[PDB]
């Protein structure tokens, strides 16, 4: 005669449609935790962003933060900071993510790694200072970490003879803006001459 | 002295940001395949859509298809069908997904299951007929399958005595519109009187 349908829950796919990017993005990570092997699989079918895309990212982030200050209050008071700590931290995390990507073990492309650090530093110059000294440790800590960053790259051009033309001028403008908390790299850079 | 950073690939999360909804949705499914156990986990933290949300879904689908016909051609010719087969099939799949959800094993809520079938049928009345008979097997096949659907529900009110008030009139308008290819349910429905 005839087959009569048997009810059942709806299919996983149909159920995920009612899940948004953050929702899938979020519930996808939990999967990696349960079955860590997923890391390899995902990394392979998903190509990394272009040096430009990454750079473009930070810009939006900091531009995002720059427009987030109070409607018209002292952008250096604590209050102004309270509203920005969030988009502030966003720009920093992204800084901590992308930088190791262009450093010595993982990236041997000297001329390609320095180029990036240049852009990253410029992003840090743009960070916002505050009246409270407690809110400026982030910008200081940045300058420190980056000085350590350029130092790692510069070292990848040590023994390999012939010392190509180095960004002697770049570090100058960088350190100038950074009020000298990048001297360790500048000397090392010049010392490579 | 000082720790010098060690480069590395960027973190999975940072890499997924450059992945869109379809991209995550798509690469998430592949995960379930490799580790089927994920099905249970996901189903639990993700609540199903409200009877209304599902209904709302189909509407958009068919409205989507209704606006997709050629710029001004015979919406019954083959050409017109070629452009719609896609959004056509979309409305059908969704029909095949959501219906089993409201049937006898999975759903015992008689008054809640029929209510849904009502809306689903109405969605099928709205389907587009064509000059070619080959393109109308989908609408026929629908009417058939749904007749089988109401039949399953109606059976869940069989032995359980007291035969509550049944949608005797609803099936009438339904079958009327469907040009009688739903008689098996209509009789059975009336036979339940």
């Amino acid at each position: 005669a005839r087959q009569l349908p048997v009810g059942e829950q709806l299919p996983l796919s149909r159920l995920l449609q009612y899940s948004d990017k953050q929702q899938l993005f979020t519930i996808l990570l939990q999967c990696v935790e349960k079955h860590p092997d997923l890391a390899r699989d995902i990394r392979g079918i998903l190509p990394a962003p272009s040096m430009d895309t990454c750079v473009e990212t930070l810009r939006k982030l900091l531009i995002n933060l720059n427009d987030s200050f109070p409607y018209g209050g002292d952008k250096r008071g604590d209050y102004a900071f309270n509203r920005i700590r969030e988009k502030y931290m966003a720009v920093l995390h992204a800084l901590n993510d992308m930088v190791p990507c262009y450093l010595p073990p993982y990236s041997t492309c000297f001329e390609k790694n320095i180029t990036f650090l240049d852009a990253a530093t410029n992003v840090v110059h743009e960070l916002p200072e505050f009246h409270n000294p407690n809110h400026n440790v982030y910008k200081s800590q940045a300058y420190y970490e980056l000085t350590g960053a350029w130092l790692v790259v510069l070292r990848q051009l040590e023994d390999r003879p012939v010392v190509p033309l180095l960004p002697l001028e770049e570090l100058e403008e960088h350190n100038k803006t950074s009020q000298n908390r990048m001297e360790e790299a500048l000397n090392y850079l010049k010392q490579l001459q």
